[PDB]
């Protein structure tokens, strides 16, 4: 139970929900559940656009992060995407086949069983990839926890879409390009996986690969 409330640009946050779709129920910080549903593209109802969230100018290169609201107090991967909107990102609504992977980590194998590089996060930070062109952009930011994820529709989501403006950009071509819903299927070896009672040697990160350019 946790947020990404905030985006974070030259080591400083900028305001809860400013630059980020505030959602419905961001208070009782719940995971989405149903990666069939519209909540796993931006959570509950974030899609649809960001008439009251702002958009943050970026440089292709830049270290952008988010804050996370208490810490990452689950076990799972951090993922990042974004979406190229065709105008402003607040006009925006994410649909279609229009998401990338630009970042994805993985566990380590211990004597306790697999451990995380979210564990215990109070913040995390991506890197816009250098060649990215210029343009409007969703940054959606998942952790997925697995430590119930042994069974089909255990797996928790905990997501935020920012807006960004990119300029200083090159001629990347991201891909490949998936859907929210629709990159995700309960059945896949990174959500339906038990964490523990036989220890994951090859654990595999749900979605597409990550578009490095
Ligand atoms: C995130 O920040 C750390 C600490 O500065 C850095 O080592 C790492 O390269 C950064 N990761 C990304 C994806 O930008
Ligand atoms: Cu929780």
């Amino acid at each position: 139970h946790y947020v990404f409330p905030a985006l974070v640009q030259d080591g400083a946050a900028t305001g809860d929900w400013k630059y980020v779709r505030d959602w419905t129920g961001s208070y009782g910080n719940g995971p989405v559940e149903d990666v069939t549903s519209l909540d796993i593209r931006c959570n509950k109802d974030a899609s649809t656009n960001g008439n009251a969230t702002e958009t943050l100018p970026v440089k292709a290169g830049e270290e952008i992060g988010f804050t996370v609201r208490t810490n990452i107090g689950h076990p799972g991967p951090l993922l990042a995407y974004m979406a190229k909107a065709p105008g402003d990102a607040s006009d925006f609504d994410g649909d279609g086949q229009v998401w990338f992977k630009i970042y994805e980590d993985g566990p380590t194998v211990t004597d306790d069983g697999l451990t995380w590089p979210s564990d215990g996060a109070t913040n995390v930070n991506f890197t816009i990839p250098s060649s990215l062109p210029d343009g409007d952009y969703l940054l959606r930011v998942e952790h997925i926890a697995l430590h119930g994820a042994g069974t089909e529709g255990g797996a928790q989501f905990y997501l935020s879409c920012g807006q960004v403006s990119v300029t200083g950009g090159g001629n990347g071509d991201p891909a490949p390009l998936v859907a929210f819903p629709g990159a995700y299927d309960p059945t896949d070896p990174g959500i339906l996986i038990n964490i523990y009672w036989p220890v994951p040697t090859n654990y595999t990160p749900p979605g597409p690969k990550v578009w490095s350019g």
